[PDB]
């Protein structure tokens, strides 16, 4: 999260540390519990091994409140396009449910047909980075506004207003970046969107999943792997 500020630890008990290794090393990302038993990510977060630390502030530090869940699926969009990133969107079927408690519990998603207008004010979280090239270890959060769609059509190689939403007014400092991708664009204590990708300089608009477009998909991918 780039131009934000630190979270109130705890205040945020459905953001999901994900941990995704690979041939590559290890890349970071964020999630959010949408029912014990469910995380919400993106699916370019998939990797060989996903490991999910719930209920944490400070990922650097043994925290009594964590919870340590491995994926037992990491089930991504059938039709994710590693080349435009469009349908940018993965569950994580965690291998036991989570215990819940205040620093561990799901977050709401929007009803069926539920919108998210631009002008909107917004909040993101993460552990992503705090500059083009520096990260942190605790969570960070930041409000950005909803952007019309002309803003990320303009700008990307691959925009869909039906599937995505384009979030961040460019003139402010304020974006979520590498290592947030997967994390939750909260509108009024409700999961509209997933942190997709922006521009590598981090300078807004950026790309975010819209969660109302999917309801189908994610109901019946939790019903089917319950
Ligand atoms: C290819 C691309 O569009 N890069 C934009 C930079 C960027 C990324 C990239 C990215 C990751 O997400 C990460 C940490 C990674 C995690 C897990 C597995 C692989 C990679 O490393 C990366 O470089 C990225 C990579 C692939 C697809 C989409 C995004 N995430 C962001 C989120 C933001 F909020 C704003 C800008 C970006
Ligand atoms: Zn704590
Ligand atoms: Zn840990």
């Amino acid at each position: 999260i780039i131009g934000g500020r630190e979270s109130r630890p705890h205040s945020r008990p459905y953001m999901a540390y994900l941990q995704i290794q690979s041939p590559a090393g290890q890349s970071r990302c964020g999630g959010f519990l949408v029912r014990e038993d469910f995380v919400l990510t993106a699916a370019h977060c998939w990797g060989s091994n996903i490991n999910v630390t719930l209920g944490a502030h400070n990922i650097q530090r043994r925290e009594n409140t964590q919870q340590h869940i491995t994926a037992r699926r990491a089930i991504r969009h059938p039709q994710y396009n590693q080349r435009t990133i469009q349908n940018d969107i993965m569950l994580l079927q965690l291998s036991r449910r989570v215990r819940r408690n205040r620093n561990v519990n799901p977050v709401a998603l929007p009803r069926a047909q539920e919108g998210l207008r631009p002008g909107t004010l917004c909040t993101v979280a993460g552990w992503g980075r705090v500059s083009m090239r520096r990260g942190t270890d605790t969570l960070r959060e930041v409000q950005l506004r909803v952007q019309r769609d002309r803003q990320c059509l303009r700008i990307f190689g691959s925009y869909d207003p039906r599937r995505q939403i384009c979030v961040g007014d460019r003139r402010e400092r304020k974006a979520a970046f590498k290592g947030d991708s997967g994390g939750p664009l909260l509108c009024n204590n409700v999961a509209h969107g997933i942190v997709s990708y922006g521009k590598s300089s981090g300078v807004p608009p950026e790309v975010f999943t819209r969660v109302s477009s999917f309801l189908p998909w994610i109901r019946t991918t939790m019903r089917s792997f319950k």
